[PDB]
C-alpha cells in the first residue's frame, strides 16, 4: 500500500542524453540511432532570440559548428536539418544504447516522466501532467532545454515532450519530438502567457479511487448524482467536463472498490462545495489532479517494465 | 524555476536489480560485484513467518535452492551467508554494471530515492524521507521486498535502504544494506506499530526557502523570534526541535534569499498558529517536510551527476 508521485525508471533515457554546444549556447540533445534531436534555438545567440528567422540562421551554420558530446566522447556531425522547432543532427555513430522507442504526442490530462538534464547529464526525474492549457508545471533551470518527457510501455520508450521555455508564471512549454509545440507558444522571446487553466476532473476521481484502495474513505457518502448534475458543479469550480468516456475509463477502479463512478462524483461534489474541513486525502490537503486512471492502476497493481 | 519532488536518475541502480526465488518466495536482490544482497526472509514460507529462527532456517538451505535471475540470464549461487537481516548470495559472475557505490546509514529527516521493483524489474522511482520514527511513507506491494533506496553523489551510489515490510498504518520499514533495521522493527509477523511521528522542522524551513526562491512570499513577515521562543512553538505543534546546527545548514539558503533563518522561523510560527487561510505554498496546502536543505539547493541550483 501507499501512493506516491512515481516516475518511470529513467535508465533507458539516461543513455540517450548528450550535450549540444553551438556558438554561445549549450543545451541537451536526445541521441537515437545516428540522429541527435535538440531544440532549434541552439543556433541562436541572445539577440537572435528577440525575433529570429531560424531558416535563415540555419543555412548560415556549418556541420562543424555543432559540438556534440556523449559524455567524454565527441560525436562528429555529418548532416543537419530542421523539423519544425527541433534540430536533427546526423552523426556518424549510432547510439549503441538506443532503446525501442516511439514519438507520440500526448493529450492534456495525460502524465509523463521528465528527466531533467544539464550539459547532457541527468539531474533528476519527476512526474508531470500536461495541463489543459498545454503547459506543464515542471522544474527547469537555465541549460535544461532539450530535456525530454516520456512514458515506458514494457520495453518501449514513448517520447512525448522536449523542453523549450519557461513562461512568466513559472510554468513550462515545449514540443513533441516532431518539433510541434504543445499549445499556442512559439520559441521566441516575445510576450507570451499561459492562458487560463482548469482542473483535470477524471484524474481527481482516479486519485479518489486510489485513496479508497489505500484506506482513506472519510469523503465517501451515500448520495449520488447524474452525470449532468455533476457537470454543472464542475463548471462552477473550474473543473473540466466529465464525459461518459471518462466514466468508462474509471470502470476498472469502480469495479475494484465497489463504488459506482457517479457515487464518487457525488463525493467530489461535496468536497468541492464543503472543502476538506482540515482533513487530508493521501497526505494532500488539496484535490490532486496529476494521476491518471492508468497511473493509479499501475501503482495499486504493480506493473513493471523490461 | 519550479519545484518538484525529484528522484535521482535510476539507471545506475536498475542495472543492479535481480530476481531471487527460493522455495515459495520471490523477491528482489541487489547485485554488486559477485554478491547479491536480499532480505533474509526469502528463506521462509508463510508459517515460518509467524516466529522464525533464521540461523536454523539457513543451515538447512542449499546453494542450489537459490534461483537468481538477472533478466533472462540465470546466476549460479556458489556461497551464501547472513549479515543481520540481509542475505549475501555469492555468485560466480561479477556484475559488469556495478557502479561505484557505498553502503551508508541515513539519519531521520534525510531523503532518498526508491526504485520500486517486482520480480527483479524496476517499476517506478520516487523520493522518500526517513521519518523521525524510522518509518518511510512508501508505495510498496507484495513482491517489492528487496527494492533499495539510494542517493547519488556525482558518480557514486550510496545505498541506504532495503525494503522489508509494511506496518499496519500503511507505512514501511526496512534495513540499511548491512541488514540493520531502521527503528525498533523486526522481520517477523508479530504485532508491531510505528510509534508517534513528528514533523521535520529543518526541512519545512528549507521548503519555505524554496518557495521564496520560486516567488511565493505571502507568508513572509516583518516579525522575528528567538531560537528558544521558536522551539516552544514547535513543541506544541509536534514539530521536532530546531538546533543551532540546523540554523547553520540553512545559512546558504538564508544568504541567497536575504531572509534570516530566525525571520523564517517567525513566519513558520504564524503559519502554525494561523494556518494557511486557504492559500497554497509551492502548490501544497500543507507544510511540506520531505525536502532537505540540500534537496532545495540541488533543485534550485541545477546539480547533475555522471
Ligand atoms: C533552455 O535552457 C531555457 C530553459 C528555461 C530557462 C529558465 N527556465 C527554463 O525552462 N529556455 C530559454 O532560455 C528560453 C529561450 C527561447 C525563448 C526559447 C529562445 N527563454 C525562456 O524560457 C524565457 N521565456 C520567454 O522568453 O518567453 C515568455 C516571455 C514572456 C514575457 C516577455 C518575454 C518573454 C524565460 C524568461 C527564461
Ligand atoms: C515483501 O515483498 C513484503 C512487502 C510488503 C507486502 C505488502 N507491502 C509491503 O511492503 N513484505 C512482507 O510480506 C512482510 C514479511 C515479513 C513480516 C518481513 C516476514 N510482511 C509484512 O509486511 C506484513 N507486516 C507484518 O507482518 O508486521 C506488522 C504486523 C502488525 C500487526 C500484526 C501482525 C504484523 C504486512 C501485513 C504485509
Amino acid at each position: 500500500s501507499g501512493f506516491r508521485k512515481m516516475a518511470f525508471p529513467s535508465g533507458k533515457v539516461e543513455g540517450c542524453m548528450v550535450q549540444v554546444t553551438c556558438g554561445t549556447t549549450t543545451l541537451n540533445g536526445l541521441w537515437l540511432d545516428d540522429v541527435v534531436y535538440c531544440p532549434r534555438h541552439v543556433i541562436c545567440t541572445s539577440e537572435d532570440m528577440l525575433n529570429p528567422n531560424y531558416e535563415d540562421l540555419l543555412i548560415r551554420k556549418s556541420n562543424h559548428n555543432f559540438l556534440v558530446q556523449a559524455g567524454n566522447v565527441q560525436l562528429r556531425v555529418i548532416g543537419h536539418s530542421m523539423q519544425n522547432c527541433v534540430l536533427k543532427l546526423k552523426v556518424d555513430t549510432a547510439n549503441p544504447k538506443t532503446p525501442k522507442y516511439k514519438f507520440v504526442r500526448i493529450q492534456p490530462g495525460q502524465t509523463f516522466s521528465v528527466l531533467a538534464c544539464y550539459n547532457g547529464s541527468p539531474s533528476g526525474v519527476y512526474q508531470c501532467a500536461m495541463r489543459p492549457n498545454f503547459t506543464i508545471k515542471g522544474s527547469f533551470l537555465n541549460g535544461s532545454c532539450g530535456s525530454v518527457g516520456f512514458n515506458i510501455d514494457y520495453d518501449c520508450v514513448s517520447f512525448c515532450y522536449m523542453h523549450h521555455m519557461e513562461l512568466p508564471t513559472g510554468v513550462h512549454a515545449g514540443t513533441d519530438l516532431a518539433g510541434n509545440f504543445y499549445g499556442p507558444f512559439v520559441d521566441r522571446q516575445t510576450a507570451q502567457a499561459a492562458g487560463t487553466d482548469t482542473t483535470i476532473t477524471v484524474n481527481v476521481l482516479a486519485w479518489l479511487y486510489a485513496a479508497v484502495i489505500n484506506g482513506d474513505r472519510w469523503f465517501l457518502n451515500r448520495f449520488t448524482t447524474t452525470l449532468n448534475d455533476f457537470n454543472l458543479v464542475a463548471m462552477k469550480y473550474n473543473y473540466e467536463p466529465l464525459t461518459q468516456d471518462h466514466v468508462d475509463i474509471l470502470g476498472p477502479l469502480s469495479a475494484q472498490t465497489g463504488i459506482a463512478v457517479l457515487d464518487m462524483c457525488a463525493s467530489l461534489k461535496e468536497l468541492l462545495q464543503n472543502g476538506m474541513n482540515g482533513r487530508t486525502i493521501l497526505g494532500s490537503a488539496l484535490l490532486e489532479d496529476e494521476f491518471t486512471p492508468f497511473d493509479v492502476v499501475r501503482q495499486c497493481s504493480g506493473v513493471t517494465f523490461q
